[PDB]
């Protein structure tokens, strides 16, 4: 049975529609050939990061008033120091073919993402706005401008640089801003603002880093794409546009995209739109949220570490540790190490000693007076 | 705690233990005809106490 091909008028061929939900559906088993889009969006975190609190959630997605302290040191606290936001999405199994010693992994194609709530910024009559001249009205959200997004199959690699060393950040108590001092141990060095090598870390936590003192890391994050934007300024205009056409590509030069390591997906993200003018004169930074339409497919690649090697890796430091007398490194207690292979016509010296070139190659020493 | 079986990962199977069938039945049934305890309740005067139930 078919239906008559001149009778029956033809149509395009979009790709096909398996299902449409929420994150309880990415459980279901998907062909080789497979394509997953995930729609999801990230509220700002910038020192007032809750609003469950029943204190203090008058101020979500906003600053508490800055001020230079006018007197060394600085002593800022958590509520005036705005940091990224991150967050993780889990993503299922796939398959693995051991006989081939291949699997297969997640990668990211595209993003199609845009800044929400732009359209709030035209609010210029908040009851406490700093007018800009008498019987005027409200001076609209302005001022600096900090945008940065990324994604990638690992948390994302940071930089650690801070305007002043002399700053005393708070400590880290079980909860609170992460920085260069809590990374080294030690106390900022003016090395530190400079680069410095040594401070490094990982965005492992929300809320937590601020953008003061951290910055993306350009040589470690080989697996994350991220892009960037600023503008500094009293109360310079804020500009921004939006639209759900334009979107982003994240393959490489090599054709490939971020690898989702442990099935999990890595997003971060920050965006600050300006300052809120007081009618006090005091003034406090505010942001916004951001929108991820990130789209996914199956990719093969080859086991890099072959399973063999991790698991006698794997064991070993299971194992019950064995504390014996030294036998390798600085001070062995090893003082000969042959080998041998296959049979050669007998050598002159028996206390020839051979090794083997820096190029692989077989040598021979020819013995020399030892000084 | 069973032991452990065969595998073979070239076809991608294994070996688990299956339970298929299960006997069972309540050991000292017999013991609660005991209507002497030395603190049981007589289930009248000058009577027996009052069996397990
Ligand atoms: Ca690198």
């Amino acid at each position: 049975c078919i239906p008559k091909p001149g009778c029956c008028p033809n149509v395009a061929s979009v790709p096909k529609l398996l299902v449409k939900g929420g994150v309880e559906v990415l459980s279901v088993v998907t062909g080789e050939d497979s394509i997953t889009q995930i729609e999801l969006y990230l509220n700002p975190r910038m020192g007032v990061n809750s609003p469950d609190l029943p204190t203090t959630s008058n101020w979500y997605t906003y600053t508490y008033d800055l001020q230079p302290k006018g007197s060394s040191p600085d002593q800022p606290i958590k509520e005036n120091l705005p940091a990224y936001s991150v967050a993780r999405v889990s993503l299922p199994m796939l398959n693995e073919d051991i006989t081939c010693d291949t699997l297969q992994m997640w990668e990211a194609i595209s993003v199609k993402t845009e800044v929400v709530g732009i359209s709030s910024l035209i609010n210029v009559h908040y009851w406490d706005m700093k007018r800009v001249h008498d019987y005027g009205a409200g001076i609209p959200v302005s001022g600096v401008n900090y945008h940065m997004f990324a994604i990638g199959g690992e948390p994302l690699d940071l930089q650690g640089l801070v305007l002043d060393y002399q700053t005393q950040y708070p400590k880290t108590t079980n909860g609170g801003p992460i920085t260069i001092e809590t990374v080294l141990g030690r106390k900022m060095t003016p090395k530190n603002q400079g680069l410095d090598p040594q401070a490094k870390a990982k965005l492992d936590k929300d809320g937590n880093y601020p953008i003061e003192v951290w910055c993306p890391d350009p040589s470690k994050n080989e697996n994350s794409r991220y892009y960037g934007s600023i503008q500094t300024g009293s109360q310079t205009p804020t500009v921004l546009q939006f639209s759900n056409t334009l979107t982003t590509v994240l393959l490489d030069e090599n054709g490939v995209g971020p690898l989702c390591k442990g099935d999990g997906l890595f997003i971060s993200c920050a965006d600050i739109v300006g300052f809120l003018f007081k009618t006090s004169g005091k003034m406090a930074l505010h942001g916004l949220p951001r929108y991820f339409n990130v789209t996914l497919r199956k990719r093969w690649v080859k086991n890099p570490y072959p399973v063999v090697n991790l698991i006698n890796s794997l064991f070993s430091n299971l194992m019950p540790k064995v504390s014996g007398q030294p036998m390798e490194g600085k001070d062995n207690q090893v003082e000969e190490v042959r080998i041998y292979e296959g049979s050669e016509q007998l050598p002159g010296d028996p206390d020839i000693v051979r090794f083997l070139d820096k190029f692989g190659q077989e040598k021979t020493v020819y013995p020399k007076p030892s000084v």
